[PDB]
Formats: structure tokens, C-alpha cells, sequence
């Protein structure tokens, strides 16, 4: 009473209810023995909103959290975190649609930059892990494995002009082994550093005129 | 006396005389001293014929022989051989116009091509050989040193569509240290042997969007 305006049964908070937090926060919606539970609303002091399903306190099931920061997630939760699907879209536009685990961004999930740029692929603990396709807003397009959020392990580098390359990168830039094939089809195979080729290679020429 | 029919001074065929040579060639022209010299026709009984300038029984001047074998040679001549300026015309259509020394395509000369290819340069002894182009029909272009009628010291090759090989030949094929250009830019420094890249070489991305 005072702090709780709702119904009760055995003498715990059950059906419909208002919280009034010491912190500002306000909960309207179910009850289930003295906890939120079912669907209810949360408004924090500190901006954030939360509509959706609650089990024993915690977001559980389908919910909707508007941020302060303008990030909206739109999706499933358990224990109190993005679980499952959900969508996240961020003030300046930016969009994720995936899978997510204990509020990382963990499976597949479609990143679209507000800049223009897509990954599709696989993430672990909030960073691109695994294969994954980026498509850059200059025509770009990055077919490979993903380590750390950048470019890792072998990859295919599609340039808009028709230009390949095919091999390694370390740390978001060709190193190690790869081929280039340059737009009249002629490819150098040889060795890069830190995104730059080193020393000698094979140079062949295309069968289309030499 | 018989062998000739034309006018004698101080007892020697001088002026204009025709003569019946025993194999069955014949000479009408100008006599001095007993010698065909000045301006004289020689039906050849090969079926070969020149109509132009002799000194002292040879062709020294200006002349024009027809082949039998269909060949046609028009200009200058001296002791009895092609020397100066000339055109060699042959069956095929194959035009050689410019330099001659002692019946050689020597000094510089255009030997069009029936082929359509056009060799523009030095000759010596009947070969390419010195500094010359040949524009091929295809549009390909060689730019540099011949040897043997063959590509051989330092060249430029430039293709159709903007690529080029600058460096050496040797036999008429792509030999020794040299370097592409691919037209978007991109250049390969390294060796090649009978026509063909060998080991590795340098590579060097041009400016276009692959650098960028």
C-alpha cells in the first residue's frame, strides 16, 4: 500500500499493479507473487521505457526498450537481456536484425550502416566472428572469415571495377598469401603486410590478348 | 656487223643501233665506244626487260626492269645493280620503296605488306636491321631494334587496347629483362625467355579503384 496501488491474494502482490521505486521508477502491469510478471511497463528515472513481458522481475519474453540514447530494441529477452530475435535500431539510423545471446549481438544477424554499408554473417560477444558478407556504400563487397569485428583468415575482396583479391588478412588488412585479378583478367599471385605487397610474385597475363 | 644495225664513229657503234645477241637477247638503244651507254631497251631471252639509263654494258641510272617471275623494280641503278632510291613491287601486292646498295634493300625503307603490316626503318643486306616500326594490321606496333630481319636488342610493344612491353628481344621474341603496362596502369617489372615470363618479377598497382 502506498508504494503499491493494485490487487493481492495471500497477501502478496498478484493482477494488475503500479510500483512507485524509490529512484523515480514507475511499473504498471502484471503481478504474480510479489514480483512483475507478465506484461507491464517500466518508465526509469533515467529515461529509458520498457513494454513487453516480465517473469520474477526480470525482461522475459517479447518487449519493446526505447533508450534515452534514442536506440530502440524491438524483440525477445530472457533474464533481463536481448535473448533470441530482436531488432536494434540506433538514433542515427543504423539497424540490426538477428539472433542475439544475453544482450550480445551472437549468431547471424543483417547489420545496415545509416552509411550504407551491410554485414551479413556471424557474430560472437558484440563483434563480426566467423563468415560474413560486407557490402561497403562505395560497391565493395568482402566474402570471408571475420575475427575481433575486422577481417580475418581468408577472404574475396570485389572491387566496383571488376578487381579481385583472393587470400589472407590479419587484422582487418591483406597479409600473408593472395591474389589479385585486375579488370583486363591478368593476376599477380604474391605475399602483402599490412595491406601492402612485399618483395616478389607470379605474374601471368589473361588469355583475352596478351 | 650483221649482229648490229645502227651508226659507227672512228669504226665504233655509236649514236642509236639495235643488237641481236647470240643467246637471242636483244638491245635497241644509245652506243658510245662500242658499249651499250645512254638511254637502251634489253628484251632478255629469259623474258626479263629493262628500259632505262647504261654506262659502259651496264645498268647506271635511272631504269625500270620487269621480272618474268612478275617482280618489278623502278629507280636507280649502278654497275648493273639496284643503288639509291627504288621500288620493288612483287606479285602479291608486297611494295618496297626507299635505299639500295648494290642490289640490297640497305639504308631506309617502307616495305608494305600485301598483309596489311608496314615495316618503316633500316635495312642492311636485304634485312630489318637497326631501329624500325612495324605497324601490324591487328593494330599492334614494335617500336625498336631489329637484327636478322628479327626483333632483337631493346623494343616497344604497344596492343590495340593500351598495353605495352618495353625492353628486350632477342630472335623476334620477348627475351631478357622488360616491363608490362596494362593500360589501367599497373606495371610488371621482370625477365622473360623465348617469348614467355620466367620466375618473378616486380608488381606495381596503378591509381584505379583497387589501391583505393
Amino acid at each position: 500500500s502506498e508504494k503499491y496501488d493494485g490487487e493481492w491474494n495471500e497477501g502478496r502482490m498478484q493482477g494488475w499493479g503500479k510500483y512507485f521505486y524509490a529512484d523515480g521508477g514507475v511499473y504498471e502491469g502484471e503481478w504474480v507473487d510479489g514480483r512483475m510478471h507478465g506484461r507491464g511497463t517500466y518508465v526509469f528515472p533515467n529515461g529509458n521505457k520498457y513494454e513487453g513481458e516480465w517473469v520474477e522481475d526480470r525482461k522475459d519474453g517479447y518487449g519493446i526498450l526505447l533508450y534515452t540514447n534514442g536506440e530502440r530494441y524491438e524483440g525477445y529477452w530472457h533474464l533481463d537481456k536481448a535473448h533470441g530475435k530482436g531488432t536494434l535500431t540506433f538514433l542515427q539510423g543504423d539497424r540490426y536484425v538477428g539472433e542475439w545471446h544475453y544482450g550480445k549481438k551472437h549468431g547471424h544477424g543483417v547489420l545496415s550502416y545509416s552509411n550504407g554499408d551491410t554485414y551479413d554473417g556471424e557474430w560472437r560477444d558484440d563483434d563480426a566472428w566467423g563468415y560474413g558478407v560486407l557490402q561497403y556504400a562505395n560497391g565493395c563487397r568482402y566474402e570471408g572469415e571475420w575475427a575481433e569485428d575486422r577481417r580475418h583468415g581468408k577472404g574475396l575482396l570485389v572491387l566496383p571495377d571488376g578487381s579481385s583479391y583472393e587470400g589472407s588478412f590479419a587484422h582487418g588488412k591483406k597479409d600473408g598469401p593472395g591474389k589479385i585479378i585486375l579488370k583486363d583478367g591478368s593476376m599477380y599471385i604474391g605475399t602483402w603486410k599490412d595491406g601492402v605487397i612485399v618483395g616478389q610474385g607470379e605474374f601471368r597475363l589473361s588469355e583475352n590478348c596478351d
